[PDB]
């Protein structure tokens, strides 16, 4: 569906780009 990416997504790349580059670094 739709709503997958958009949370899906926006939570994956806000959760995976927090605790890849606001985590990692």
């Amino acid at each position: 569906g739709w709503g997958s990416f958009f949370k899906k997504a926006a939570h994956v790349g806000k959760h995976v780009g927090k605790a890849a580059l606001t985590h990692y670094l």
